[PDB]
């Protein structure tokens, strides 16, 4: 599997003892107390989508002319690739540029690592506050919050055909990608559990919008890269997943789909009817009996809808690489068909998978233990608990302390991808520079870094335009060898010795 691909996860945020305290000047304090680890972004570092939030432009770009911490300007490039910022009155993590789901599990892991370290720092620093992160979708007011992908795609694929087969993918993904949700609707006052964090703040099939009228398929399609020939695809329908078999899933399955649209493979029409409609039907149904009403008139389960997707995704595979699949597209296949078989069968062997399924199985201890109804406040908290940054808090963290979640990468992997990025992105490049010359960077993005060389009176960008140069393949040498960024920017700008970046 090799596509560009990401992902920006915005944390929910508490400061416990101050009643509606100030939560855009919490989370510049968290993003502040971890930038003497990185180094500050350049004024164009940023996604489209931040255009919603104060003083920005049309791109979300800071403007000229109240302190920068309540308005939540800080942003933090880091020695990974990632970025930290304030997003909605929220921190928030972006990945590097990865390639693959396994590369954006481990850096999004590093994320809620990153994030916890923050909070804890934040709370040493003196005037600093007591700072409480949870890597979730809701604040149980009525408020949402996003766990945005992002996909890099050809521009040239028609943009219809990417709606129509994304739609009934995005509205069914949730039998493995939901996190779980105490309370039905919006304001969460509905007594029940549902498969999805998110489907109840969802409005519209198509759009622009992301922190309201919220719709199925974002049309934000600005790529950080030639939007001549890239198109990227903004997804903000998923919730934050904590497992990373669901992470995995979620970014690998819907990498599948978009490999089968780009080459145009898929023939069916699986059109659902009101697909906002069926997105809530399906969250609100976690025994996944729910049958979907297609346009032609089948009905089908989301667990069927999603078996049609993975048929299709093993016929593409094997006409398109025959046996020379690799492995981690064997590996994607082979777990998204055992996830929708079990799923049918007892969704409850998922519960070292699924994270809807192994917060169910904690709730369904209170409810066996204290006879409480889905109505009950405690039920709310633990749901809450689940996702806690914290190692000893996070009833997530919990479970795997105690070796009770499946892994795709071990805990040492996870420390090192705090610090050191993907290999085979221009966040090696990058990171490798923020972590060796950081000294002769003024600033960086995802554009560009800036040195500032003693005795150069002008500051030199070296642009990064493209996302697969700048790799350890293409500068890892180079960047070993030389010994200051003066040497660097020598060879970078060699007329003989030719670095393509």
């Amino acid at each position: 599997m090799h596509r560009v691909m990401g992902i920006e996860t915005e944390y929910g945020i508490s400061v416990p003892h101050q009643p509606n305290a100030n939560a855009m000047a919490a989370s510049s304090q968290v993003v502040n107390a971890y930038a003497p680890i990185g180094a500050p972004a350049q004024r164009q570092a940023r996604w489209d989508f931040e255009e919603e939030n104060p003083l920005r432009d049309a791109r979300g770009f800071e403007v000229a002319r109240l302190t920068d911490e309540d308005l939540g300007l800080a942003n933090v490039i880091l020695t990974n690739g990632a970025r930290l910022y304030v997003d909605h009155a929220h921190p928030e993590y972006s990945t590097p540029e990865v390639t693959n789901p396994r590369d954006a599990v481990l850096w999004d892991k590093a994320g809620e690592r990153i994030m916890a370290e923050a909070a804890r720092r934040a709370a040493d620093l003196p005037m600093g506050w007591t700072i409480q992160l949870y890597k979730n979708n809701t604040d149980n007011k009525g408020a949402s919050y996003g766990c945005h992908e992002n996909y890099l795609m050809n521009r040239s694929t028609p943009f219809a055909d990417i709606v129509r087969h994304l739609i009934p993918f995005f509205v069914t993904r949730q039998v493995f990608c939901g996190a779980g949700r105490v309370g039905i609707g919006a304001d969460g006052r509905g007594e029940g559990f549902q498969l999805s964090q998110r489907a109840d703040f969802f409005e519209v099939e198509v759009g622009l919008e992301t922190t309201l009228k919220r719709p199925i398929i974002n049309t934000r399609d600005e790529p950080h890269a030639d939007p001549e020939k890239y198109r990227r695809l903004h997804v903000i329908i998923g919730d934050a997943n904590m497992s990373e078999i669901a992470t995995y899933l979620k970014l690998g399955t819907t990498a599948l789909v978009l490999a089968m649209i780009e080459d145009g493979f898929l023939s069916q029409d699986f059109s659902v009817e009101s697909p906002v409609g069926a997105l809530r039907a399906v969250s609100h149904d976690p025994t996944l009996r729910y049958q979907l009403r297609l346009h032609d008139g089948r009905r089908l389960t989301a667990v069927q809808l999603q078996m049609e997707y993975l048929e299709q995704a093993r016929k593409y595979v094997e006409d398109r690489f025959g046996t020379d699949v690799d492995d981690m597209t064997r590996d994607v296949l082979d777990r998204w068909e055992t996830t929708l078989v079990r799923l049918a069968d007892d969704p409850m062997q998922l519960s070292r998978d699924l994270d809807w399924v192994a917060k169910l199985s904690i709730l369904e201890g209170y409810r066996q233990r204290e006879n409480l109804p889905w109505s009950a406040h405690k039920l709310q908290l633990v749901d809450l608990q689940y996702h806690d940054v914290r190692p000893d808090r996070g009833l997530y963290n919990r479970l795997v302390a105690r070796g009770r979640m499946n892994l795709l990468v071990d805990e040492a992997a996870v420390r090192t991808a705090m610090h050191e990025p993907p290999n085979d992105t221009r966040a090696y490049f990058r990171g490798r520079c923020l972590a060796k010359f950081g000294a002769e960077i003024a600033a960086a993005s995802w554009d560009s870094v800036i040195f500032d060389l003693p005795g150069r009176d002008s500051l030199q960008r070296v642009p990064t335009l493209e996302p697969l140069r700048g790799t350890r393949a293409h500068v890892g040498d180079l960047l070993d060898r030389c010994r200051s960024a003066t040497e660097l920017v020598a060879a970078l700008t060699g007329g003989e010795n030719l670095y393509f970046q």
